[PDB]
């Protein structure tokens, strides 16, 4: 799409100030989460949590400002989460379809890291995302029935799973 | 006060999470001014926006967690500027007294770098932070009788100044 680039975070505290901005809108002013910024604190070290230790972390740039997010965190060598994906309203669906082309980069990497197994949370009420996610072939799964070495935030929220 | 300091902001991720909430907090919770992140990208880079040029940066900590911050922005030799200015409410006036453990601390760097003016700006609804200003001995003045190196952001704000 015109202008837009989906590239790995560099440090940058210009995109970090428009990263923060989009994650706090998505949360806190679209969803009404409350989520404060120290309960993710990754954020403010991505080399370090994400990059550093074989996962990924990816920002979408229109005119080079940050528009949309998505990470990958290694939980092992077959499990990964999907984590921190956000986009700006007026790119989700046509014409841009954010969502999709975050989604993608992220499958591009988590396939040639051979993971078998893709999980992440989402809450109860955001039932927009719950049909994205479904169109991308992750099928929900309970909380006590999944095994993973990753523990979920304490909040109403539904974990989903797709297997590569 | 118990358990509680003051000092020069280091890098450091839990720390400036929990920045990014305090002044989230007072300026987008508290004060309803929908300031962005990227209004203010200094807070993203601290050492190199303020401590590299002869300004400060300072935090409050209670149990190693933010609960106040000021900073002194160097205009020239004579001129500073007061900004990022926080604290969060329980901390403010009897028993703590952080704004004013705050200022005290600004000021006995801003005396000692020999600086003759001190200048900042507050909204014009913050009538709190107002009469806390003028019992540190701040004089309110005009934008455009005000001569200073120095552009202050575009909202309905007073100008105030303090001469050592
Ligand atoms: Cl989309
Ligand atoms: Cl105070």
């Amino acid at each position: 799409f015109q202008g837009m680039e989906i590239k790995e975070y560099e440090n940058n505290p210009y995109h970090l100030a428009q990263l923060v901005d989009l994650i706090n809108y998505c949360q806190n002013i679209e969803a009404k989460l409350d989520i404060k910024m120290a309960e993710q604190d990754d954020i403010f070290q991505i080399e370090n949590y994400y990059q550093n230790r074989k996962g990924q972390f990816w920002i979408a740039l229109e005119n080079e400002k940050v528009v949309g997010s998505i990470a990958l965190l290694r939980i092992d060598d077959k499990t990964a989460v999907l984590k921190k994906f956000f986009t700006y309203p007026k790119y989700r669906g046509n014409p841009v379809r954010l969502g999709r082309k975050l989604f993608e980069r992220f499958m591009l990497f988590a396939r040639a890291s051979k993971f078998t197994r893709i999980v992440l949370d989402t809450p109860e009420k955001e039932k927009r995302s719950h049909f994205f996610y479904e169109n991308q072939g992750f099928k929900q799964i309970t909380r006590d029935e999944l095994d993973v070495d990753y523990i979920f935030p304490d909040r109403d929220s539904r974990i989903y799973v797709k297997l590569l």
